[PDB]
């Protein structure tokens, strides 16, 4: 979890933006348009601030 968020977090900043995840589902060949991973991205920013942050993201990954 840890690691995994570190990678996509390319900048550093205790955050995924919507373009490090589009960044992030191209690099790894995911079958979804842009458009859908920033729906994906929307509905991980559970506080609706544009970021994901870690809490969130771990979140995610329960699903
Ligand atoms: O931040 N995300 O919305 C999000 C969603 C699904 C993922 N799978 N792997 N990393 C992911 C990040
Ligand atoms: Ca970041
Ligand atoms: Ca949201
Ligand atoms: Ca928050
Ligand atoms: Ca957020």
């Amino acid at each position: 979890l840890r690691e995994q968020f570190r990678v996509e977090d390319k900048d550093g900043n205790g955050y995924i933006s919507a373009a490090e995840l589009r960044i992030v589902m191209t690099n790894r060949g995911e079958p979804l348009t842009d458009e859908e991973v920033d729906e994906l991205h929307r509905e991980t920013d559970i506080d609706g601030d544009g970021q994901v942050n870690y809490e969130e993201f771990v979140q995610r990954m329960r699903a």
